[PDB]
């Protein structure tokens, strides 16, 4: 049997071929001109980088988006990316070597070309269509070869991004000299992914390789657990498996994060720029930052976040109406609602509405075990305009669904985006008072959220 790697590089060979005929290289091999970008050079820095893909379909799930469209992906990843990865093989990625003009046209980071390279006339072509780096699999090729597939591509001052996944491979990228050697946590001759990978094999290359992780990084905690091993990530089908582009990209670099309390349309604007993914609406009567029905659906039009309607044993009725009315992502569940209350709520709101829970958390942390709960919101509660839960407290415990809140700000963001939850819910802290938030600090804890 053949593994799933060598399939696709026998139909490469196959597409290479009759490429050669319908456009011989003798055709352009003399107009193709160097790259102009400096893909190595964008990778290097303080920062962990982030190579963002656009990529229609894979091998391991099939269309990933029926959605798409280069220009469009193009015009968002330039908002946060160091390179752009364009996959340019047809069959099993549905990518095409016409994306690439497109998407360089519209971000004006380097360009990589992802595709299985096994002839130099790929390079040429590859460079012909404005890419700045292509990637080298050591997987698919061996040390003459990927000398020769090198040498043309620096000839063409364009950069490489040396693919290893196994240990065998990350020796020969030592010995070859690679200077970009991407960790594919993804294995194509079985599709198995594994962080392991990762985890083991970027510390052995050492600190004048720049390490880039693949495949299998979808939240912001594997980011910043990851980016202890590697100088950046190539990501794609989590971004790519999204209708909200922004909102995808956002999740993974920065998390789930959430700015409650809004009751201005230009806070929420403020709060949407900053990165935030969710926007907090809160009804509870009591409440200094209480917000009605009309005052909401101003807020809301300011930008489009996702809106978290909040709550404290509320009615179910209202609840539910609130919901249909101002189309609401979720409801925050912030008094005592026991099961049985979860339930009939579950029971009676449209199915698209999720159900969070908040929960206090006093010496000892409250457990997680309700059904129908989507997502939890941790804090030092009661709402508190207030100062901080013992984080300590997190270490053994499952914290994927969980968002970390009470006493959050600029001068403690940093730790708190390294406890390992799902992502932080601000306040009172960014606030210059109670419902209004302050711009600065908002764009201040966002900045924080990615100096990693």
């Amino acid at each position: 049997m053949q593994t799933v790697l060598a399939k696709i590089v026998a139909d490469k060979a196959i597409w290479v071929e009759a490429r050669k005929q319908q456009q011989p290289l003798a055709s352009f091999q003399n107009e193709v001109q160097p790259s102009t970008r400096h893909f190595y050079d964008a990778l290097q820095g303080a920062r962990t980088a982030f190579i963002l893909e656009c990529k229609k379909a894979s091998p391991s799930k099939g269309v990933i988006r029926d959605d798409f469209d280069p220009a469009r992906i193009a015009a968002i990843y330039k908002h946060y990316a160091s390179a752009i990865s364009v996959l340019t093989d047809e069959k099993y990625f549905q990518g095409s070597f016409n994306f690439l003009p497109i998407v360089s046209q519209i971000a004006p980071q380097p360009i990589l070309c992802k595709d299985f390279i096994i002839d130099p006339y790929q390079i040429y072509l590859a460079r012909y269509y404005q890419a700045d780096a292509c990637l080298l699999m050591l997987s698919v090729l061996d040390d003459d070869q990927y000398r020769q597939l090198a040498a043309v591509a620096h000839s063409l001052e364009m950069g490489v991004l040396t693919e290893v996944s196994n240990e065998e491979e990350q020796e020969r990228a030592i010995a070859l000299g690679a200077k970009v050697v991407g960790i594919n946590n993804r294995d194509l001759r079985d599709l198995s992914i594994d962080l392991n990978r990762t985890r083991e094999l970027a510390p052995k290359l050492g600190h004048n390789v720049t390490v880039i992780s693949e495949s299998g990084i979808n939240t912001y905690a594997q980011v910043r657990e990851l980016s202890h091993f590697a100088n950046g990530f190539l990501i794609g089908s989590a971004l790519m498996a999204h209708d909200d582009l922004h909102a995808a990209v956002r999740r993974v670099l920065l998390g789930e994060n959430k700015v409650c309390g809004l009751t201005r349309g230009q806070d929420a604007k403020a709060a949407y720029d900053a990165g935030a993914i969710y926007g907090g609406l809160i009804f509870v009567a009591t409440s200094p930052r209480c917000v009605n029905v009309e005052q909401a659906q101003e807020v809301m039009a300011a930008a489009p976040l996702q809106y978290v309607g909040v709550f404290r044993n509320h009615d179910i009725a209202d609840v539910v109406d609130k919901a249909k009315v101002l189309s609401l992502a979720a409801v925050q569940l912030h008094g005592n609602e026991e099961q049985l209350y979860i339930d009939t709520l579950r029971e009676a709101l449209p199915a698209h509405v999720a159900i969070w829970k908040a929960l206090s958390v006093g010496e000892t942390l409250p457990a997680r075990e309700f059904q129908h709960v989507d997502k939890y919101v941790l804090d030092n509660g009661q709402g508190g305009s207030g100062q901080r839960f013992d984080w300590s407290l997190l270490n053994g415990q499952s914290l994927g669904n969980v968002l970390l809140a009470g006493g959050l700000g600029a001068d403690n963001c940093v730790e708190a985006a390294q406890t390992g939850c799902a992502g932080l819910d601000f306040n009172s802290a960014v606030e210059s008072q109670p419902g209004i938030k302050d711009a600065r600090l908002l764009a201040s804890v966002f900045q924080t959220l990615r100096a990693y």
